[PDB]
């Protein structure tokens, strides 16, 4: 009854009115390539590093099941195929957001969308969660919050699936063409910390033809961030 | 994403682009009582392709009432179907016992299967799909499209709400039915061979109570029984 017209992403779509989490159950799940797990609201949602995610209804809380034939090399560009899908959806919407590598995206600096990737073996799964119409914690943002009113969350859904479903066709066959979307939409040329062990300061220059983020020391010393904890040090 | 309100059924939903049969994909699967199975097409519908347009779609049903409840089942179907019908200003009718007619041209019909402890619910709705000649469709009737998931969200909310009642009284099903079937008219049932009388009303069991000419009185359970108005 939804009418999607994408070719392998959207194929089949479970809903729940509520859930623990999506990605864990499409981890545990036997499902079809391209079937998309969403719920109106999430009990024991969470983002990368662990961070408990708070998935109240009003928002879009789904993941994705994905079996890529491709190099084992590539699986980490994933994750960017969320976020530049976001962004494309957010730009319909008249928004504009900015990828704050690797995985989030956020809209005048407040976060309004997080991506969760989690590989299997088997398959990955391609978890997203973006604000919408929900209440979000305090510095963070809705697109509701910035339209200045309600959002139609089948609206949303219908838009970020279509484009998803374009992105990994297109990555399929030209899996590098990611890289360049995510640099012209992400956020660079600022002063960020890597927290943790051997922390340090620098300017984010770019992402490499990995993906690394290419931090540039006051030293002069060039690093390669393959993931971690991000902070921008001047907003 | 869909916000569903519903108590039971509906609690989870599962869309394909397209399948085999809703129905099918139901009494196969391991599926959790409530969970609605709907696709934009059958590639192999039947009742005792559904081409995209059409609200096809089952529900997965574990009623813990008598056995000899069971077959009120498809009445649910049949009466959820009237009222999103109604609800859009369309003139729905039942045609005993899993038919619902739109001035005699069907738009819709309910396929109910299962044996012990997990029952299978499917509903075919003509909504913008193109039908056959005889029948007919919420599109035709309205003389325009209709949003399909608005029809989906109105079906969905009307079956639960029968559904709930239906755990605690089992009969109260039957009084809906009985003032939205088509009665007082002739009718020829085609079975262990066949008879023709006034489809006079349905009793306490369901089942049709047909006059003859000649005054007898036949009851008429639903199975393989065929129904054709003369």
């Amino acid at each position: 009854m939804l009418g999607l017209k994408t070719s392998i992403i959207g194929r089949r779509v479970i809903y729940f009115q509520e859930i623990t989490s999506t990605n864990e159950f499409a981890k545990t799940s036997y499902l079809e390539e391209g079937t998309v797990i969403v719920a109106d609201k999430q009990t024991m949602g969470h983002g990368r590093l662990n961070r408990k995610w708070e998935s109240p209804e009003g928002g879009l809380w789904l993941s994705i099941v994905l079996s890529p034939k491709v190099p084992q090399k590539d699986l980490p560009k994933i994750v960017f195929l969320g976020a530049v899908g976001v962004v494309e959806t957010l730009k319909e919407f008249s928004i504009d957001g900015r990828i704050k590598w690797p995985n989030d995206v956020l809209v005048n600096y407040k976060a309004i969308a997080g991506v969760l990737v989690e590989g299997k073996g088997d398959k990955i799964v391609l978890g997203i969660g973006l604000n919408v119409n929900n209440k979000v914690p305090n510095g963070a943002t809705s697109m509701k919050l910035e339209l200045g009113s309600e959002v139609p969350l089948l609206s949303v859904f219908r838009s970020l699936i279509t484009n998803l479903d374009r992105l990994y066709l297109n990555f399929l066959k030209n899996p590098m063409d990611i890289l360049n979307l995510v640099r012209d939409n992400m956020i660079l040329g600022v002063r960020v910390k890597i927290l943790g062990d051997g922390s340090f300061e620098g300017i984010a220059e770019d992402i490499d033809d990995f993906g690394r983020l290419i931090i540039r020391l006051d030293s002069g010393e060039v690093k390669k961030v393959i993931y971690g904890d991000v902070s921008l040090r001047f907003l």
